[PDB]
């Protein structure tokens, strides 16, 4: 599949900061019931940076168990250390994941050849399909369409991109360098609309955590070529997309879910369990606009 | 009225550097015959910065004359000096322009309140509709959706935006702040596709100078809601969009037209009448890919 | 000379926006009396963008007349249009200027070869020494040390740079490409200290408009190699440097001068004659800290 | 205590990728013998991202052992996860470190309040002095002078900053918000000169790995107030500063040391053990210019 609305799942915690397994399972079940087309456990939105390797692996395991092969599980296996990425990738494969989401190394700022070496090493270590997570706003480095194309040519299991550049011309450039069959998924909720118009086939989504049905219907409209209907969904959802990201998306999302479903707001430091009053007011207004709150 | 494929017309020069009125008229005639839905004389692509006031005014006059009310003429009237913008706007109005394209002040970096004051002064001085030209990559400053919305509320003749931010979420934000009836036109050829998906109704276009029929058909497909067909045009045109802008777009465009139509490559310093061999090779390949050269 | 504290002079206006010749003359006389080492009429801070060519030329003329050859007059002759730069440069030369300040073309975004052609054309048109004004925060383009070095090699009258990159390693790179004898002047008040440590010999200064004596003494300390004393001046002046630029520097400066010397706050649109309360409070506090107000 | 030339030590590896304890010890001995005034084990340059926790802790231990209290050891204890930072900080304290270098969280992009919470939690967990490592080019987020000042007020053991903003006005702003006694150390080799002119008292240095004596003498000149001599060292060292960073600094440094001292170029993926020919040529030329190679 690798298409449609694919939530980058939050990782719920109890007040003491421990992983809340029952809350996570309930979230996954609800996501599937509401029409989410795939699942990304332990991406950015799943607070990958503040989980231990054991916790990361466990959340991936739990997601696979709960999904029960109903929709593809694209497991977060990203690291700025190639050894760690391989370790996480191998666990996810053994646990029964359907694909891997692998971020460009952050902080250490490798060259394009370093990016090639990193992704090549992961691709050679596993048999699973790999989705490249290109996110310059977080990793600073930016995998060029040329480097991406080289990886596609070299490795049959490098199958797609979660493109969080926010530059929609990159979709067009990636079509040229990687082919029309290369799976392009939006890494940004607010531009998922234009992204699919350029050739994208879905979105790995933060907002889908809050509004899985509306997000799935939005993606279904674009698959059907009904962009007029898709724009109606954008009118309905854009205030939420924006409000969730006024402060870190993880925190915006957990606040939104605390209002709609009574989810816990707890996150791990340096993320904060609190938000500014204006952010909360904007999220409240966006939820009302979307019809998720009265 | 203001929609579809709207070329930001080049201003052809003769070898002494003077405006070539014959070549300009022929270009306008050909643009209309090939399906262009409107005309922007003396925008960025028309080398507004290197024309005198007299020359600027004359090119606007000539465009109006040649158009003969067949398509709307949205006259370039931008300046970083409010006095000059008013002077150019008043001339264009007297000459018979249908609208004005007014850029955000460049170099002097005004505040949001300065932007408001600038556009308010222009709007109060004329009766014509005004399209705000928001281009942070050139002007550095960026008119916020809030400032844009305030201008829309304050002035009935502020009717649209040529949005060259390259941030397609801005279209969605401008829909919220300015309304669904606010006329949004892409200021970037390469993302015109996603731009319309977000609610845009056309593109003020550099590439239309070279491929007016293909660009018009591309825009027509999106107006009809046929985004699958629009993507086919993007496949055909993207190499050209990219190649024209490897070096300044004015120079890329004039090279392309020198190959297809024998147009003079002459531009005014600090723009160059020459390009790098790799740029010319890429433009050549793009023209062949688009079916404009054999 | 071309060294020490060189104010980029404000252009005072009367309430109706006309150039106030008597106020300008008084400002220049006071600057010289307080120890300013040179003068830049009609730079950015002189509101070059909103003066007509006639007004630009007149202010340059007046500055030359008032200075009476006591300190060098480095006349603003910048334009994004090579023809206009030459026109302004030739007038300044005829009027008796000692040098020219020539900005990198803004808005139209030329290539490095375009920058070379622009500065070469100006250099060949005049006999006067030229100071390149490299300001990427306004012009977007950035003259590389390689391009700068090429201009120095090609033209004996390209003698220096007003470097507003804010990247002090550029001073070191420019020493390599242009030589140790190349005159480097800071284009940023807040980093004039580190700039001279790297090999700079002065600053073309906004803050010198407000505190010419303190700025001259600051520069004199660095010339003497007394960087400990220079740091004491930085402690005294930094709050003013910062406060003046919270909003556009022209407006911050004119407010500061309205408080200390009763100068008119009038500027030309899109600059504003007003500031936010917090900006005015910060400038007030900075003036008190510097000892310019009680 | 914390001043002068402080190398951010490389971590040498053997060909199997393991930490080379013999080579690391020899490097530390040589650094101290050549005049380095302090040591930072397992910073960015020490490849902190690609070490395991056990390896990170071991390299810190070894550095402390070899130093034998001759110069202060400022142990790398940075993480984007507050729990990990605390774990690493507590180990370093128990091992006998003199201070901690703690980076702003990377990738997860916390708010200013998140930064405050992160550094507060680390400061409360240990008794050791903490140097904040502010590096927007890697972490994206940027600790403001206001947030830094708040941390200084709240915690007596937050004593300094490794400032890698490359904005030298920040030193002046940090003097205001944090006080004149706040220990400011340059996080950039190429602007260490201007940094100290603004009030810095040293540099945590990549280049010191290659040229420890020249870097120590450079810093000694600035401490003595001899900025003319310091500039002479900048003339000698600038080509090396630049060449080391054409590609990742770790790799530039290890190449330089392979030429001068026979050090292994081995790094951990996604860093590469190879460089472009032009980079190696530039490093070669820089070493010859500095008198480190014939
Ligand atoms: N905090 C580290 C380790 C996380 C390990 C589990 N995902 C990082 O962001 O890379
Ligand atoms: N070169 C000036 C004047 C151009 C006047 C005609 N458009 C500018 O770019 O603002
Ligand atoms: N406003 C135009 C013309 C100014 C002419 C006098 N300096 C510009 O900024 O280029
Ligand atoms: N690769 C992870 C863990 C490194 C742990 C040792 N410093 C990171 O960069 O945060």
């Amino acid at each position: 599949m690798f298409k449609g609305s694919i939530p980058a799942l939050i990782t719920p915690f109890t007040d003491n900061g421990a992983v809340d397994e029952q809350a996570f399972a309930a979230h996954v079940e609800w996501q599937i019931a509401e029409g989410s087309n795939g699942l990304v456990p332990v991406g950015t939105t799943g607070e990958s940076p503040t989980l231990s390797h054991d916790e990361h692996k466990r959340v991936v395991e739990l997601c696979i168990e709960v999904a029960a092969k109903r929709v593809p599980v694209i497991a977060g296996a990203g690291s700025n250390n190639t050894d760690e990425a391989i370790e996480l990738a191998l666990h996810a494969q053994d646990a029964g994941a359907d694909a891997l989401l692998v971020v460009t190394p952050y902080y250490n700022k490798p060259t394009q050849k370093g990016l090639f070496a990193h992704f090549s090493a992961v691709a050679e270590a596993v048999k699973l399909p790999i989705v490249i997570y290109n996110i310059p706003p977080r990793s600073v480095v930016d995998m060029s369409p040329e480097t991406m194309g080289a990886l596609v040519k070299a490795h049959k299991n490098i199958v797609g991109v979660k493109d969080a550049t926010g530059k929609l011309d990159r979709v067009s450039e990636q079509r040229i360098s990687c082919g029309k069959d290369f799976i392009q998924l939006s890494g940004e909720d607010s531009t998922a609309l234009g992204f699919n118009a350029h050739g994208g086939v879905g979105c790995i989504s933060v907002s889908a955590n809050v509004a899985p049905r509306l997000c799935s219907e939005f993606q279904a409209a674009m698959l059907a070529g009904d962009y007029a209907k898709a724009l109606e969904y954008q009118d309905r959802l854009m205030p939420l997309h924006r409000a969730i990201f006024m402060e870190p998306g993880v925190c915006g999302t957990k606040y939104a879910l605390s209002k709609t479903r009574g989810c816990n707001r707890k996150v791990r430091s340096p993320l904060m369990s609190t938000l500014e009053p204006a952010t909360e007011a904007a999220i409240d207004a966006a939820l009302k606009h979307a019809g998720l709150m009265n």
